[PDB]
């Protein structure tokens, strides 16, 4: 536990650590792979080959300074990561690991504005939060396993069906190799895929959002290629495209993730996502529209129909349910896609042009999509005057992006 004097060095001292993020990164995972090898099928190999979480240390180590004399800010975005460390496998015996190297990489970096205060400061810090992650982890394995259908690290899963569903995303649904039920979850919640790369020699591991409504038999993920245009491809989701098929199996965690419905609740919700951010929207539209009423408005940006997932069954389902409204944006529509038939309004998901049809009193607002398109819509949002405690978000990435 941290003394005053303690906090005082992290909050003084986190720009520096920020500002060295690149060459730590860089160092730490040096040190850490030819110490242990086996930790690369845990991380991600393409990470870019480390940029995105350079970002991401940077505003994370400022908001933990910012907020070291908060515990309850604190406790909640711990829970997020508890949850994605959870999905991934992350071992209690990992944690003195990570440490070593950190440490090791801070202090090879900071060279001589290493001091010991600051080492110490840090190392304590690196304590505490590990104890709490380790905690929280452990708490959301025990409640897996125990549930009916739950388990603890990788189930071999088969799958039974491919669909594509536009040009670039396509669905897999998946049934237990073992044949036994698979446990609840709550809509939003995310699932992680871990199968060989044979590129690569290695395991990788990748989060996707659990697309359908829970049945107790099968899970459901829908899959976006994140392709070719001079940027590299996806590992992972090349490799389900093109190489895994109806009658081939993966390894999944258990449902884990802080963003979801309370299902429970009969208050409005309001869904709004752009691209394959809609994933784990049709979860939350499928288990609201039974159940008086609840209400629920579907708000969707995508480029045109080739790219449009589930398109005719959101359509089908606008007519059939009186609770549903669709709001479908196009942002470079075809030429044989026709606004007021095929799509409601052209542009960007903008909530402006569908105000009164979204903000239902006090709702729930949850958004899904690309970082830009995620500040956009909750900044609209928030100039609307809906309570930052009413608006939940999922990142397909790393963060604490739109915190
Ligand atoms: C909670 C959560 C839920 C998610 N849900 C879904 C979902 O429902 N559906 C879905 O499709 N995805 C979802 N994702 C995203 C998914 O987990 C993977 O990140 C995604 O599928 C890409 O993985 P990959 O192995 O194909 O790409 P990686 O191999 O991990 O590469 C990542 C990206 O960087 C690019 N890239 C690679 N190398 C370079 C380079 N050196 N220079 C520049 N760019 C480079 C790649 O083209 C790719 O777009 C979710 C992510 C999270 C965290
Ligand atoms: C105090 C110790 C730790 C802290 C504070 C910490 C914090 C974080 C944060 C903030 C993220 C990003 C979360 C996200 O993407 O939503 C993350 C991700 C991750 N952590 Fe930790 N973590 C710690 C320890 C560990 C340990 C011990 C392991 C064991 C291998 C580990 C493995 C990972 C992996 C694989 C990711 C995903 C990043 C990726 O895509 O490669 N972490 N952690
Ligand atoms: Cl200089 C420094 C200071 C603090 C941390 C704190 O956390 C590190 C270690 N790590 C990695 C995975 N799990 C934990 C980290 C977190 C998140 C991301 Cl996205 C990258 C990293 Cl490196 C890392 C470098």
């Amino acid at each position: 536990m941290l003394t005053q004097k303690t906090k005082d060095i992290v909050k003084a001292t986190a720009p520096v650590l920020a500002e060295h993020g690149y060459d730590i990164i860089k160092c730490f995972y040096q040190r850490m792979f030819e110490a242990h090898p086996e930790l690369k099928n845990v991380f991600n190999m393409a990470h870019q080959e480390q940029g995105q979480q350079q970002q991401a240390l940077a505003r994370a180590v400022y908001a933990y300074a910012e907020n070291i004399e908060d515990p309850n800010s604190l406790m909640a975005v711990l829970k997020n990561i508890a949850n994605k460390h959870a999905s991934l496998g992350v071992k209690p015996e990992q944690y003195p690991i990570v440490g070593e190297h950190l440490l090791a990489a801070i202090k090879e970096v900071l060279g001589n504005a290493a001091t010991d205060d600051i080492i110490s400061a840090w190392a304590q810090a690196y304590g505490n939060l590990a104890d709490v992650l380790m905690g929280m982890e452990s708490e959301l394995y025990e409640r897996s396993a125990e549930q009916p259908g739950g388990w603890k690290g990788w189930r071999t899963f088969v799958i039974r069906e491919k669909r594509p569903e536009s040009d670039v995303i396509t669905s897999f649904i998946l049934e237990p190799a073992d044949g036994g039920p698979v446990v609840n979850f709550e809509p939003g919640q995310y699932t992680s895929v871990a199968i060989d790369v044979p590129a690569l020699g290695l395991q990788q591991i990748r989060q996707y959002s659990l697309s359908d409504m829970p049945n107790g038999r099968s899970y459901r993920i829908s899959v976006k290629r994140e392709g070719g245009g001079p940027q590299p491809p996806g590992y992972v989701s090349n490799l389900l495209h093109d190489h895994v098929n109806v009658g081939d199996q993966v390894k999944l965690a258990a449902p884990y993730g802080s963003f979801h419905i309370d299902v429970d609740a009969k208050t409005p919700i309001v869904l709004i996502s752009g691209g394959v951010g809609l994933t784990p929207m049709v979860s939350m539209l499928k288990v609201a529209l039974q159940a008086p009423p609840r209400q629920v408005v579907f708000v969707h940006g995508a480029r045109n129909s080739a790219v449009h997932a589930m398109r005719d069954r959101l359509r089908e389902a606008a007519k059939t349910y009186e609770n549903l409204d669709l709001f479908v944006f196009y942002d470079q529509p075809l030429p044989e896609d026709v606004q007021g038939r095929d799509y409601d309004y052209p542009g960007l998901v903008d909530v402006k042009q569908i105000e009164k049809s979204i903000l239902l009193p006090d709702a729930d607002y949850y958004i899904c999509g690309p970082i830009p398109f995620m500040r956009m819509q909750h900044d609209a949002l928030k100039n609307l005057g809906i309570h930052e405690a009413r608006i939940h978000y999922e990142v397909f990435g790393p963060d604490l992006f739109a915190e």
